[PDB]
């Protein structure tokens, strides 16, 4: 049962892995990531060494949460695990945790290189994002920081959503920029809109220099809050500030996306509405005619509810450590 391990030093860091995994090579910035080859399956893989996983309660808690999350995410368009291992033989020697996933090689910038894509390519890429989003949203998880650097893409444009990555605010919902503390899943839809817009045009939709400039760019496009949106703002100061603004009309999107598929323009109008309750959901979007060539109602799976309460307890360091260890022990590789 216990595979044989071997040690070796990469970028000043000691890595201890099973023998199945050969030709380890660092690819960058928890911890550190090497591409490797998995001789057990024939697959190229990325391997992550968690950095200092059980050094403080907060490190411990974050480790547990990353492990839990990834073990529950099983979907073509969401990052998942092929393996999870520790050199340790027992809870007492347990101080390292390594996560294995399929090599993707590149994120969405790497694949796009600020260039305009064809409408077909655009449909395919956004479709996968929405298909992945539908899945995460069904588990009652909101991503909150969807951006191209949080999207793994390989040579054939097969795309996955990421928990954390390896400009950072250009994709954020305006309600997130303003630190509201109730949020819809549609904060994520907002981010899809900005991504899509960029892919159709070649240009960043809202390239602010800073927090306020970004909010000014957003207001130019989608106009100032109208009457329905105002009565939903509880903060009295926020409220008065907004009214103090000279009202501006929504731009028409046909003027902004000159010659794009009018179906592309339509969907984007449904993604980028200022009021979040009024934005298309990921499930409604997947049914939008723009994705006619890719939409399959029978292959857009949904997740079981993910208990977020287990991860936001206040446990001692050894409790988290032991719970993470069980999670390592109980792991089962996907069918392959
Ligand atoms: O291809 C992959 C796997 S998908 C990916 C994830 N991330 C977030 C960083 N996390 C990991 O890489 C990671 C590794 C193991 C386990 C896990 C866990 F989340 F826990 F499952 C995550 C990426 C960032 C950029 C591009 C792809 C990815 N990685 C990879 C491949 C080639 C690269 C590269 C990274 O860096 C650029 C040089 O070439
Ligand atoms: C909903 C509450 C919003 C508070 C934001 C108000 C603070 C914005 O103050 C802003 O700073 C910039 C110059 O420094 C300018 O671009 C703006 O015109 C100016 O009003
Ligand atoms: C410049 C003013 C920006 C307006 C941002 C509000 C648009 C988001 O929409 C609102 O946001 C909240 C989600 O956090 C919800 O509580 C509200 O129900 C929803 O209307």
């Amino acid at each position: 049962e216990r595979p044989t391990f071997y040690r070796q030093e990469l970028n000043k860091t000691i890595w201890e892995v099973p023998e199945r995994y050969q030709n380890l090579s660092p690819v960058g910035s928890y911890g550190s990531v090497c591409a490797a080859f998995d001789t057990k399956t024939g697959l190229r893989v990325a391997v992550k060494k968690l950095s200092r996983p059980f050094q403080s309660i907060i490190h411990a808690k974050r480790t547990y949460r990353e492990l839990r999350l990834l073990k529950h995410m099983k979907h073509e368009n969401v990052i998942g695990l092929l393996d999870v291992f520790t050199p340790a033989r027992s809870l007492e020697e347990f101080n390292d945790v390594y996560l294995v996933t399929h090599l993707m090689g590149a994120d969405l910038n790497n694949i796009v290189k600020s260039q305009k894509l064809t409408d077909d390519h655009v449909q395919f890429l956004i479709y996968q994002i929405l298909r992945g989003l539908k899945y995460i949203h069904s588990a009652d998880i909101i991503h909150r920081d969807l951006k191209p650097s949080n999207l793994a893409v390989n040579e054939d444009s097969e795309l996955k959503i990421l928990d954390f990555g390896l400009a950072t605010r250009w994709y954020r919902a305006p309600e997130i920029m303003l630190n509201w503390m109730h949020y819809n899943q549609t904060v994520d839809i907002w981010s899809v809109g900005c991504i899509m817009a960029e892919l159709l045009t070649g240009r960043t939709l809202f390239p602010g220099t800073d927090h306020i400039d970004q909010l000014k760019l957003i207001l130019r496009l989608v106009g100032t809050p109208g009457a329905e949106l105002l009565k939903k703002i509880s903060s009295e100061s926020a409220r008065n500030y907004i009214q103090s603004l000279t009202q501006m009309p929504k731009m028409n999107f046909a003027n902004v996306f000159i010659g794009a598929n009018p179906l592309a323009v339509d969907l984007l109008e449904k993604m980028l509405v200022l009021d979040s309750d009024k934005r298309i959901t990921a499930a409604q979007a997947l049914a939008h005619a723009y994705f006619a060539q890719y939409h399959d109602p029978d292959d857009e799976p949904v997740a079981d509810p993910y208990d977020q309460s287990l991860e936001s307890r206040d446990l001692l360091i050894d409790e988290w450590k032991s719970l993470t260890y069980d999670e390592v022990i109980s792991f089962v590789p996907p069918p392959l």
